[PDB]
């Protein structure tokens, strides 16, 4: 009895599934964005989806107003957002409906986890139709509202990312500003705020206010609702630069040996000065600076001549029993570890060790503290970096073991407009090629 | 250049420091506790501490209440609590000084980096006097406030802990409320709550209401403000059980060997089918049931006919070198490794593996999400159980290492009156032992 194998790939034990003659073969969130236009209800909605997505929540945004780009080819002004406005009303309604279609497909049918409703949903009546609909397919529904009352954030927000809207590509600067305005204006009439008090007293929800200054948290019902309200509560909107890299060249780099735990080559050393200079040019008021416990990245930061902080969560993927060793002598050694690695590279598990998988639970705590700083130098190892990029860039588990992180080079991320801006430093001093692409 | 040296304990690379002839040698943060008497204060201030310490915090309770038992011997009633009680009221004030004068000693000279002022703290005038001590001693102010207008909570917080308080040693059950009610009462007057909206509005808060129902946060400057915010969301107080216990005994067990992944002996399948009837035997609507991605934790589990949880957070302390290998075999080829683990059992990291400390960090998510959760069964390993119990029971850092946590056995955790019931269940299943006494 109790009779276990170990699986190939991940290395979890199963029971032994000896399938008969015939082998035979919780509950998904609904998150509700609400407020008035401009206030940054798109950029809560695709950050938290790229969080949610990265520590495998299966999530997806739904923008009503590219469902209504899509069912209304050109836009002209304000004047189709009117409340008078008896078309575009019905219009609006049935992109609103085919959203929520689209949401219902994708959480009962595609495997989603998490969809994000984005949308103004400023009224009540609206707001009772989405629970009605929640209720129905038996979806969580959890209510994120961002409230502000500052012009200067509201005509910051227009500049740097509403007159850049495809609605706006015919209009110049100050006529698209004005149109946005007035376009804000049709929505503050009818206008209901979340009320935790007495009407919205038994939603689940999270009111936002000026911009994460103060939060109103009520009824968190779960594990995923209280990481969210965790996480709104951790990142910021000030402006920053988050600097990347790995330690500079190592012995074990020279001998194409994995993992272990050696220290800088004659080239890796000159890498570790050329980054103390380039750190230097940036003329950053205050640095904080991140290494791993292995010797490696902490002689690297010892160049900085900066205080720096050692996190055992970054240390290179651990490869179990294929430490120290090179691809060649684990493809003559272990040839059946090796196939299933290249055909499963993000869930394959080194016997003893880890996968890409891993090291997002071991990142996931690095994040959130990135999350919460301003400028950041992280001097990291080759898989970490793939998986802390594709973190900052939005890629796929499928995408990240494979991203180039060459030695030698900053990654110089700085957040701007919904992304991350990407610059590449080549430091020009000379390594070895760690890159292996798939086969 | 760049010469470092690997520390012989904890393992971290630190630069060779080649002292001269003549070798020479963040801000700290006050929680204050707002709110009327028997709104679980004391009961946060406790949880919050235990947690704090435990993740390596150091923090300490200052209760103004023991300040003021030490100096009035007996307690007679609610007169004196009375505002008109000039010399009652004169007391209060210096034992809230002289509690204030021990977090400034605990802060400043005795490396704390939290103190938790328990107090009524309900006038905005002690307030603004905690400020101001906070302020000239450049210590971070964070104030946790429990609102509750329910008389039921009320009625069995005084049933609960109050009747049975120091203060009540010669009353009666009905007494003891009648004067608790009184007591309350004299707050009632003065009472200001904290108002984030205009008054308290540059404070850093969290307001509890309605016992965790919803929360107001307002100004959260920091990682720890941060952590004890998410901790307080995730926390409930709802009724519930936390059985921990090993996986059955497995054949490294037997041989003495550390690590590894060994499957069940004879015994540890004879202890899994005792831990089926026991869970049978204990009629819980619900149960979690958590194991390791270790084999011997996940046999036992299948034992059980229960849908159960692989946490790799949950694997047994990694040894690194060490691993398979008896002890005998590690004080025989590691003399040196073997002292300095016996000498410093808590921070020492096997070498490529862990200390008690690394496992405390892993282990952090699994708490949180302990404290969400109602009936759970952890089933793990012994140094893994030693750090959950050095939560649940509040042992140090120290005494973590040396846990009795014994094969075969159930740790039976029923949460009541501040502190965690333990019982012990032996499933009458013999096994080795492998507990080992400090030398
Ligand atoms: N109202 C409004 C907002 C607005 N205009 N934006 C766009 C924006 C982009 C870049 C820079 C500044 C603002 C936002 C971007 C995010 C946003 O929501 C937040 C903002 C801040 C937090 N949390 C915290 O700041 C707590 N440390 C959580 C959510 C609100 C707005
Ligand atoms: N008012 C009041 C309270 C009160 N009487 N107690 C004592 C108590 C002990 C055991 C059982 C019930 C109540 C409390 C114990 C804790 C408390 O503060 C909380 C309560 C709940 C949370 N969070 C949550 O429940 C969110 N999942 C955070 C803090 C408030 C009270
Ligand atoms: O996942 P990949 O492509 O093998 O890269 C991770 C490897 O890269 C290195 O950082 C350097 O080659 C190794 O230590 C690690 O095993
Ligand atoms: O810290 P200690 O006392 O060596 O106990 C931890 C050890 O106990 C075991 O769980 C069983 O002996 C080992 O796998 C592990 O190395």
């Amino acid at each position: 009895p109790l009779e276990l194998t170990q699986s190939r790939v991940q290395k979890i034990w199963v029971p032994v599934d000896h399938r008969p003659s015939l082998p035979r073969s919780n509950s998904p969130t609904v998150i509700v964005m609400v407020g008035l236009p401009a206030r940054g209800k798109t950029y809560i909605s695709k950050k938290l989806t790229r969080y949610l997505n990265w520590i495998g929540v299966p999530t997806k945004v739904f923008n009503v107003g590219e469902y209504r780009r899509e069912a209304v080819k050109q836009y002209s002004s304000y004047n189709f957002f009117r409340p008078d406005n008896e078309e575009a009303m019905k219009v609006r309604k049935q992109c609103a409906l085919a959203a929520l279609r689209d949401v219902k497909s994708y959480l009962a049918k595609e495997g989603g986890q998490i969809a994000v409703f984005d949308a103004t949903n400023t009224t009540r009546e609206r707001r009772h139709m989405i629970l009605h609909f929640a209720k129905e397919n038996d979806f969580k529904a959890f209510f994120i509202e961002s409230v502000c009352d500052d012009p200067t954030v509201v005509a910051s927000n227009i500049m740097e990312v509403k007159i850049s809207s495809p609605d706006y590509k015919d209009c110049n600067s100050a006529e698209a500003m004005d149109d946005f305005m007035k376009r804000i204006s049709c929505y503050e009439a009818s206008y209901q705020p979340l009320d935790p008090d007495k009407c919205d007293r038994d939603l689940s929800l999270i009111k936002v206010i000026d911009v994460g200054r103060r939060f109103l948290v009520n009824r968190v019902q779960d594990h995923i609702q209280s990481r969210i309200v965790y996480y709104l509560m951790n990142i910021h909107v000030q402006p920053r630069t988050i600097y990347l890299c790995r330690h500079g060249e190592n012995e074990h780099n020279l001998q194409g040996r994995i993992g272990g735990d050696s220290g800088l080559s004659s080239r890796g050393k000159k890498f570790a000065s050329a980054l103390s200079k380039f750190v230097e040019e940036q003329n950053l008021k205050d640095l904080r600076v991140w290494t791993s416990q292995l010797k490696s990245t902490i002689q690297t930061a010892e160049a900085l001549r900066l205080p720096y902080e050692q996190w055992k969560a970054l240390n290179e993927i651990d490869a179990g029993v294929c430490e120290e060793l090179t691809y060649e002598e684990i493809r003559d050694t272990y040839p059946e570890e090796y196939a299933l690695r290249e055909q499963d590279k993000y869930y394959y598990r080194y016997p003893t060790g880890e996968s890409y998988q891993d090291l997002v639970q071991r990142l996931e705590p690095v994040i959130m503290e990135l999350e919460r700083q301003e400028n950041v130098l992280v001097i990291c190892h080759q898989a970490v970096l793939r998986c802390l990029l594709a973190y900052f860039l939005d890629k796929s588990a499928e995408e990240m073991p494979y991203l180039k992180c060459p030695l030698h080079t900053v990654l110089k991320l700085t957040p701007v407009a919904y992304g991350c801006r990407v610059e590449s430093i080549y430091l020009n001093v000379e390594s070895v090629c760690t890159h292996r692409e798939r086969s």
